[PDB]
């Protein structure tokens, strides 16, 4: 069996199973959802909990009177069913105003109430029992080159991140911020466009401790990149304080498909580092069932997504464990790779006539790395052909 | 007339024009090129200097004899035209036994010879007068998911950058690193990917302010992002210690074309970027000449290399001196993103309620942003279409 | 001043400046528009005419009064402004009905409402004097494996291009079919992706002379190709009946950008080759004024792509006539290429000793193409700086 | 145990296992192979054939009576082995005299040269046995716009794919030309870019029945495009002459991994296509061994290219025989795609008011398509879970 139980940790957002199918091209397809319904129903399928949009749960233009019920509702739905709310964010691309951007738009005023409409929101989660708040820049880009000075751009993104994070501090909120970084698609170029563009902004900062990287599959796919290689640097410097996960067919328009779907082989190397590196942190998938499908194919795709993350688990776990990979991975000196190179130090290595003079190149050249017979042992376990 | 004076600050690689054409399905087209004769010839193209790797002026297998000629024959070639060496750089990709890596090689030995040899060639530019020492960690990557562990990896990188950041703090030398970023190729996919994946590498280094990078435009391309962009963040964080010019048509092999060629209007944005941010650094060319060409077509490609930045100097500068296109960066409120978004602080804008309840999304959502009209007036001065 | 004429063929879509501005992430930020405003107003910035979707002037489930009404309104505005109508093309996309295609379609009643929404629009056509109908699958396609057996949906393809040709030819239009090729989006893959790929179905097709292709520029550029070449493969084949202009900024989403944007050097080569083959048919423009925008920078879009396409028309005559190109051509062998390889026949060639035996391979190989100084003379000719 | 065996018709090149690493940064890493020896190990490793190139297997310059020994030997092997040779080319791109192209070349004298080569080869072919000429103008294409007119170079490509079909007829040879698209490298863009690029160009030739493609995995996923549906509109055309089997990371260089790698989704979708068209044809792997492995690696490779796709070939058969499949099939309505869309003709569609008037759209629109729940039996039937 591999089904889900809550100690997965598996968690998706309103958005994603509540979309209703209107792409650039053509209209919704699907209904709208309920908050509530969405949250019973991804509980019967096995899930930790929802993650949410303030636009998702309140609607806007609500007053304070609809919003408090909005939330109680919200609130008797995770009580009632026992889901989570590890992650919260703010919707500050769907609204005309958040045109040219939200914490980067060259008008004063907008850049003044996206703050306001953040704050709110952190507040909500707070009280809702949120550790991570999610900033996705979606709109804080350019198809122009002189309509936005990044450099410029960049200084009123500290600003508001710093302004966020003094709002935080002082309440005394347990929150951390992740960015989600995309390259492209709703601007033609966001700021912030990979993990490490977003992993050098954070130390930058005035509070670097506070904030972290929210990344996705295709987001990273989207650019050519590799995806394990991303999550692992931002593991190195511990600043995975949160992830997305979801397909992606190549360089093109942003697919969310659901997870294992894109390139399955990378999602295998992605469950073998999370799983290798204990992240303890929530699962989230940012999938868009498709269009075509009706609220049967909606479920089945959630479901889809936490069987193939856990079919993963137990192809990359067996992989590990095998004798015959364990003495490949030796082979290919993977052993010695984190082996120091220098603990004699600089003044001891710059006197080993052996780490030059006295060095066979021609011998060590030789030595094959013996990848090829690693990688066949890998893809046999993830087919299960061993 | 757009000639270049050695004041343009114009750099080349021995290497660019000296390519001799093998390319991975086809042999070399052109003959090698002696050191002497590029800085020669390079010279009465209004060349300002020109950069080297170890394997570029001297021999693999050399003996120190044998080196220092090689070394005394371009340094009075540089002396008797006039020539600079602002950058050096290490073969670490070529050889056979970089095969899986240099610093980052699965091997030991191999790690630590890559060190090595790359000591010796700092104390090259140190004594030629180089300020920055560039590193392409070509060979840093893999092809398959189990061949390297990018965590471990990317320990052995910091030691490698941390052991040559000691070795030019105690020898004294007044060199700062620059890390050359780029997706793929030679290998798969490479670590430290992008401008920003090194950017946040730095910022984990023990000395960070020794380190910084040196963007390539069509290793940024390769991805399908925007160097400006990139070049604008690494400006903003202090961090461009070199630049890297030329051409690539797409997300495809490096094509290493000349400056100018590939996209032409990011070339009008990243000139229009360096010379609004004062960018005193070396501009230097990194383009291969095509093995269709001979060598006067290679001194061709190399003239229009600065004869093409310089045009650009031209139609950038008109650009921003024009009271039209002045207005119209007002009318799209590039003025008031330079304007903090709450110098009144987060109290401050906590009460006020024109930043949210009192603040008309609906009139501010229905102000266009007028920046079709300021890109038509960069289109027509990159056109000369006044 | 290099100022647009109907006599210039420049024609728009009525979907074009009608955009209103949603995309995936975001709401419309302008208002809808009338046929009858953009008729008028693309009259005055010198167009030649309009064309138009069936929804976008018949309002979808219209009755048949109100479908008469709506036709005489846009025609009293065509006569008046002198503008024409040069092509139609029925929106078989942004209705659920066509969630999985229209004419590959997995239903057979969905299959035959697309052809009877199609040929009642084909009549329309004919009446307002349009001679091309366009068709784009943007729903043919899928983003699964097994959802659409490519070889099954062709033949249905096939059917449908064919008894829309029974159709026309019966009723005597003198209307011709065109394809508008594109690779992805709102599809994962789309059938008949680039304009090769429906040259070649086109062959397959009874009546094969009713039918060509609409090339758009962003289309390839979604899939990394040349567009020039492209559209000398259809003037080559002969079924260049329409092309679609636009911009693109690499392989990403269709960005639908300002003609001239994106590659300027790529529309430096096809305005070339339009000119230099002397394509008689309309120069149309499928451009998506940015959300950015107000109806003023609308309008200014529109003026863009024509005042952008005037530029290069003038750059590229000027190119072609420079006694210098002319000279750098035949320095390049491109007069040679124009000679048949071996009007000599096959036994002739076969029996030279010059075309193997007694040719000098080094010396050819030797010989230098002068493809850098030709196209440095090119991009001197763009910038103005000959 | 998803062991190899001739009948399965993997067939090999000499220059696959051949590849001795060099890349366009790198030197080569392992030594030339000979032909008796990649034969007879192949033969061993359960292989039907290998294929070549003419310089793989004579070397250039040689004269008549080196070249006969060459063949003799080579022949030997093949008779001892029962290993055949089913498919040979042409090397027209490693020679310098190639740089700007063969039959496209902007020099007559090596347009000649190249059809001379190549019927030299042809006769070789014939002799060997081979059915399939394959022809890949990797040097036919540009980097620059005005250093080949298309059109001019498309009637030079006529020419000679003419010739050498008159040739062929006239010879009475039991062989078939197939040609390899590929999109760019070793060219910035190279001519007939595409699988429907070149099935345009054979409809245009004079005997166009001795001419289909040969369609390489790497190739299309160098464009971001399906191979599994180009290779359908080829089956469907009746163009599919040979397949080349790799591997590609997504729109990168021509990486020319083992089989299996890449996209595994892609390779699932392949064999089932394949197999279910019943492609009697060679399944031949242009995968070139990795750069950082020996020969035990490489030989370790091409075993994994047959086993990987053997074993592709055990899950896409349970998969089309699951009957829990060929119900969900049924769901989403392949069935209906196989029924013609209007076999009661075209008066006969437009007189029914069920697909029109009375046609109920938005039932149709509300019924799923059930594409998901079919793709997740396709990922639980590829890895082993059902
Ligand atoms: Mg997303
Ligand atoms: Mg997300
Ligand atoms: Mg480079
Ligand atoms: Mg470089
Ligand atoms: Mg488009
Ligand atoms: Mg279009
Ligand atoms: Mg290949
Ligand atoms: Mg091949």
């Amino acid at each position: 069996n591999y089904q889900p139980t809550p100690e997965d940790r598996f968690t998706f957002g309103l958005w994603t199973v509540g979309w209703q199918g209107r792409d650039p091209f053509g209209d919704a397809t699907r209904r709208a959802l309920d908050p509530v319904e969405t949250v019973q129903r991804l509980a019967g399928l096995g899930a930790h909990g929802v993650t949410f949009h303030d636009d998702d749960l309140i609607p806007f233009g609500s007053s304070d009177t609809e919003r408090e019920s909005h939330i109680k509702r919200f609130r008797q739905a995770l009580d009632a069913t026992g889901m989570a709310v590890p992650m919260a964010t703010t919707n500050l691309f769907t609204h005309p105003v958040f045109k040219d951007g939200a914490f980067t738009a060259n008008d004063r005023d907008v850049r003044r109430y996206a703050l306001r409409k953040t704050i709110r929101n952190i507040d909500l989660a707070a009280e809702l029992g949120a550790k991570t708040y999610v900033a996705w820049g979606g709109r804080e880009g350019a198809e122009s080159g002189a309509a936005k000075d990044v450099r410029v751009a960049l200084d009123r993104m500290k600003e508001a991140f710093d302004l966020l994070g003094e709002y935080v501090t002082a309440q005394g909120y347990d929150l951390r911020f992740a960015i989600e970084p995309k390259p492209n698609e709703p601007r033609g170029d966001i700021l912030l466009p990979t993990v490490g563009h977003a992993l050098a902004f954070i130390e930058r900062l005035e509070r670097p401790e506070l904030y972290g990287v929210n990344p996705e599959v295709g987001h990273e796919q989207m650019a050519g990149l590799n995806f394990p290689h991303g999550i692992a640097q931002a593991l190195w410097a511990g600043k995975l304080f949160h992830i997305d996960l979801n397909g992606q067919s190549g360089i093109k328009y942003d697919q969310d498909l659901r997870f294992g779907a894109g390139d399955l082989r990378a999602a295998f190397w992605l469950v073998d580092l999370l799983e290798s590196a204990g992240y303890e942190g929530p699962k989230h998938f940012d999938f868009k069932p498709p269009r075509t499908e009706d609220l049967d194919g909606v479920w089945a795709s959630a479901a889809g997504c936490m069987r193939n993350y856990l079919i993963l688990k137990e192809r990359t776990a067996a992989f590990r464990a095998d004798p015959e990979v364990q003495e490949a991975l030796r082979a290919a000196r993977l052993d010695e790779l984190a082996q120091p190179t220098a603990g004699d130090g600089l003044t001891a290595l710059l006197a080993d006539r052996t780490a030059f003079e006295d060095f066979d190149v021609e011998a060590a050249a030789a030595r094959g790395m013996a990848f090829e017979q690693l990688d066949q042992l890998a893809m046999d376990h993830l087919l299960g052909a061993r």
